[PDB]
């Protein structure tokens, strides 16, 4: 089997991407944030505290003839941005882009933090990291991909995120029309539960490539590119007037600037992030100070190849017995 679904930016900055997901019988379609940095599929629901729901589409398990309470199971998750959610668990039929999993754990939110409430466009998350990170207790649950894997034509999924445009998540096949040149594959460590890999270096604009190992995660659920402070300083030093602002919470730059590209290495291959992808616009409406899309990972504890990086590439998440990651230009 295979599946193919379009993923759409939630706003004009590509702050996140939503992908429609069918849950239950008859189908209830929710727009979920596919997140290769976590491993829970959770949704706003009829059980979510009413004051914490503000415009989201909810899953109502009582209206699904295939929903079953997973008795005794609870979940609770905290994300890197400080947001969180928790609740109980149902199993139900879940379909993405024509690919169907029966008996998928659907984690129903009883509580969500303010950031989730305030984002009316995201109805929940669909985790695509390794199932070892799933938070369901006392019986850990499998991700949608893990459940689908054995039925897939090939045990892979691909992320093809657009810049200010829709893109695609495919399951079970590689669309050879969706990228240019060849795909370069690179090793993955699953030791922390992430799609963790080591970039071979970077360049800023037309500058020379610096060969240096940068361990980090491929994370579709993180907006920006978070890299070591040395690398980030080298980038922003090429933008007149750019500076790190503790009050804003990272690097800002004059909105009048033209940003240089940023290149990262994948083995001997190179992925070029155009400068425009690094512009996240005014820090507040009407400001001439703009927020940068490359930020320091110092104090995160891990480097994160978020959407800014991934949307510059066609990315293969290979879930074979020994997982790997592939990157192609597009």
């Amino acid at each position: 089997s295979t599946g193919s679904a379009t993923t759409t930016p939630i706003d004009s900055l590509d702050d996140a991407y939503i992908t429609p997901v069918q849950i239950g019988t008859p189908a209830q379609t929710l727009n979920l944030d596919f997140d290769t940095g976590s491993s829970d599929l959770w949704v706003f629901s009829s059980e979510t505290t009413a004051s914490e729901v503000d415009g989201q589409t909810i899953y109502t398990p009582s209206k699904s003839t295939t929903a079953k309470l997973l008795s005794g199971a609870t979940w609770s998750i905290s994300y890197g941005d400080g947001s969180s959610s928790s609740g109980d668990v149902y199993t139900d039929t879940v379909s993405v882009g024509g690919l169907t999993v029966t008996g998928q754990a659907v984690e129903s939110a009883k509580k969500v933090s303010s950031s989730f409430t305030e984002d009316s466009t995201i109805d929940g998350l669909l985790g695509l990291a390794f199932s070892t990170l799933n938070t369901v207790s006392p019986t850990q649950q499998k991700t949608f991909f893990d459940n689908a894997k054995a039925s897939l034509d090939s045990p892979v999924f691909t992320a093809d995120l657009g810049y200010h445009a829709p893109g695609t998540y495919n399951f079970g096949f590689i669309d050879t029309t969706a990228y240019t040149g060849s795909i370069t594959y690179t090793a993955v460590s699953t030791k922390q539960g992430f799609w963790e890999w080591t970039s071979t270096g970077y360049a800023v604009g037309s500058g020379t490539f610096k060969s240096t190992s940068i361990d980090g995660i491929a994370d579709t659920g993180t907006t920006l590119l978070y890299l070591p402070a040395t690398v980030v300083s080298a980038y922003w030093a090429q933008v007149s007037g750019a500076k790190s602002s503790s009050s804003v919470g990272g690097y800002v730059f004059p909105c009048s600037a033209t940003l240089p590209s940023f290149t990262f290495g994948v083995g001997s291959a190179r992925i070029v992030i155009p400068g425009d992808y690094i512009d996240f616009g005014p820090i507040s409406t009407g400001s001439s100070s703009c927020f940068g899309g490359i930020q320091s990972s110092a104090g995160i504890g891990i480097n994160i190849f978020g959407d800014v990086a991934l949307k510059a590439a066609f990315v293969v998440f290979n879930g074979a017995t020994t997982p790997t990651l592939g990157f192609a230009s597009k």
